[PDB]
């Protein structure tokens, strides 16, 4: 019997969802020319004095058919909501999915939800760190800034996400 812990990665096109997931799971880059289609990646992790598979779903963002978004949330245990610090529009585009997550799971307080400001290697920002912190405070969720490019806070994101789950004791080690 498999005991998968399922993480779904949401966000607008171009924010770095695929780059975050590939940096974490494979230590590699997103090849621009590979076809844009949902994939799920597997990583073995420690869970409850044993092992389980972390399943990470790299969604296609605004291309994802809404019924498929619903199914992804229903199947998911934890959520990573990625925006680019260079795009205020990308942060705004998380509104609908956050709402649907909270509605389907009943409350933000009952599952791990992480707001992620990716591309924090960039100097021309549209969303300040303090602004993103306020969003997360108002949404009652966690927040982290990352650079997939620089491998900055990439392992830390998944570790913190796993630590937020109170029903299992999970670790990357
Ligand atoms: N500067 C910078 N660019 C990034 C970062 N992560 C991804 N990108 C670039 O942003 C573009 C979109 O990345 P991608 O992973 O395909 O985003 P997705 O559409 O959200 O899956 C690509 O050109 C990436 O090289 C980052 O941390 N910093
Ligand atoms: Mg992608």
């Amino acid at each position: 019997q498999s005991n998968d812990y399922r993480v779904v990665v949401f966000g607008a096109g171009g924010v770095g969802k695929s780059s975050l997931v590939l940096r974490f799971v494979k230590g590699t880059f997103r090849d621009t020319y590979i076809p844009t289609i949902e994939d799920t990646y597997r990583q073995v992790i420690s869970c409850d004095k044993s092992v389980c598979t972390l399943q990470i779903t790299d969604t296609t963002g605004s291309h994802q058919f809404p019924a498929m978004q619903r199914l992804s949330i229903s199947k998911g245990h934890a959520f990573i909501l990625v925006f680019s610090v260079t795009s205020k529009q990308s942060l705004e585009e998380l509104g609908p999915i956050y709402k649907l997550i909270v509605q389907i799971k009943g409350s933000v307080e009952d599952i791990p939800v992480m707001l992620v400001g990716n591309k924090c290697d960039e100097t021309q920002r549209e969303v300040d760190t303090r602004e993103a912190q306020a969003v997360a405070q108002e949404w009652k969720c966690a927040f982290m800034e990352t650079s997939a490019k620089m491998n900055y806070n990439v392992k830390e994101l998944f570790q913190e996400l796993l630590t937020l789950e109170t029903r299992r004791n999970m670790s990357l080690n």
